[PDB]
DNA sequence: ATATGTATACCCG
DNA sequence: TCGGGTATACATA
């Protein structure tokens, strides 16, 4: 099924990743497999890959808030 | 005010992380800072679907004949 | 009809 | 609204 995982960041370092163009959908799930298998920490070598990607993120858009109480 | 970031995933390895004991909250956004700091380039996920097909056809073509004349 | 992201009432404090 | 994380409700693609 579809499980909505929500990491209420605003602190750790979420806004940047998506600020560039990756609202963790593929990131989390990717990190997940790695963190899932190894669950601790790993190490690799030089990227050995060219970085030719742009931005212009345009998918995520929402947000609201209206104070009218406090809750008891 | 914090910020809710949610990957509507489940089986994309996400569940496995929290399945252990970490809803990834701290991991996700932390990890992001790493990919947000380094942001080299996303790994374009390629497919593997074929696009070939056959035909093989052979019907027939039959016809009739006529007599006629002129009649005197 | 999904896929994806998000807000929000709730929970305890 | 209070928040992590939730579902659903809702927005958006």
């Amino acid at each position: 099924m579809k499980q909505r995982i929500t990491v209420t960041v605003d602190s750790d370092s979420y806004q940047l990743l998506k600020a560039y163009d990756v609202n963790i959908s593929g990131l989390v799930s990717t990190t997940m497999q790695n963190e899932a298998r190894r669950l601790r920490a790993e190490r690799w070598k030089v990227e050995n890959q060219e970085g030719m990607v742009e931005v212009a993120r345009f998918i995520e858009m929402n947000g609201s808030f209206a104070d009218e109480n406090k809750d008891w």
